[PDB]
């Protein structure tokens, strides 16, 4: 049946993005009930950027500084506030089309969408993972700032992500809904890498259990090891130890296969010493580590290929 890295139905979100405009810098916004939520360098100009006093910046401005478009419409800026690295905007109308949502705090391994946004305008949506060294390798150019990373469940959107930069990796980084950023970053222009980052291995083992679930066992082995024993040939290969929380997690899958986990382990460590085989795993020759064991189940079958 097929295994996609896939994105949730964005409808929900391209109804709450719009534009915002200070002086020559415009990015995106999202539209929830009365407030509009940004990226507070919107309000930083050309040498704003390297050593920003966003408190400072911020005092000389007005609600009347702030362009606020609803796509043709124009919204009119009631009220403003720094949260973090974020302005919430008050403005006079609320958003029709505001949906039931929320805003979390994504945790490193785990997934969520993207809309890419220009000029308040969706451009296009993708799955990213929040890599344990807190970036994410998306696509993004200038005018994304503002592009918001979400969930779905049931018709409730958790909001979780806002885009602020680009390292120099080419990787991104950005902040929840409240304007605290993933990782050590902040936003201003100075020098920041990302740090050293790590295979998310409970994905990767989320994977294999896909990959056996809609058919295809070769790559299991009739051996088992110690999480011990898996996590010494883990810190060679870099790969994040596995813990016991992650063996439980692993246990609906699991029963689902009947692979115990720890023998599911054992075939990942041969797959890490001996390589591939010139052979594929879910049509990938290496091995994925951006799908979560909630992802699996979400989109495969509630039943395995026996
Ligand atoms: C959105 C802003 C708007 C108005 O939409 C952009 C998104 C990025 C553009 C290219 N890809 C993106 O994701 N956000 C920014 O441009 C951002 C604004 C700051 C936070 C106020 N700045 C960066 O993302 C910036 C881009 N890189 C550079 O400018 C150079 C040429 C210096 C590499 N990244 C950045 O400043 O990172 C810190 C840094 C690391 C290493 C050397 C120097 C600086």
């Amino acid at each position: 049946s097929g295994f996609r890295k896939m994105a949730f139905p964005s409808g929900k979100v391209e109804g709450c993005m719009v534009q915002v405009t200070c002086g020559t810098t415009t990015l995106n916004g999202l539209w929830l009930d009365d407030t509009v939520y940004c990226p507070r360098h919107v309000i930083c100009t050309a040498e704003d950027m390297l050593n920003p006093n966003y408190e400072d910046l911020l005092i000389r401005k007005s609600n009347h500084s702030f362009l606020v478009q609803a796509g043709n419409v124009q919204l009119r800026v009631i009220g403003h506030s720094m949260q973090n690295c974020l302005l919430r905007l008050k403005v006079d109308t609320s958003n029709p089309k505001t949906p039931k949502y929320k805003f979390v705090r994504i945790q490193p391994g785990q997934t969520f969408s993207v809309l890419a946004c220009y000029n308040g305008s969706p451009s296009g949506v993708y799955q990213c993972a929040m890599r344990p060294n807190h970036t994410i390798k998306g696509s993004f150019l200038n005018g994304s700032c503002g592009s918001v990373g979400f969930n779905i469940d049931y018709d409730c959107v958790s909001f979780c992500y806002m885009h602020h930069m680009e390292l120099p990796t080419g990787v991104h980084a950005g902040t929840d809904l409240e304007g605290k950023f993933y990782g050590p970053f902040v936003d201003r222009q100075t020098a920041q890498a990302a740090g050293t980052d790590t295979t998310i291995t409970l994905n990767v083992l989320a994977w294999l259990y896909a990959a056996v679930i809609n058919g295809d066992r070769w790559f299991l082995n009739r051996f088992t090891t110690t999480l011990n024993d898996f996590n010494l040939v883990a810190m060679k290969y870099n790969y994040e130890p596995l813990t016991q929380d992650h063996v439980d997690i692993l246990g609906p899958l699991s029963a689902q296969t009947g692979i115990a986990v720890l023998d599911m382990c054992a075939a990942l460590k041969e797959l890490l010493q001996n390589g591939m085989n010139g052979r594929t795993i879910l049509g990938s020759t290496i091995l994925e580590d951006e799908f979560t064991p909630f992802d699996v189940v979400r989109q495969c079958s509630g039943v395995t290929f026996q």
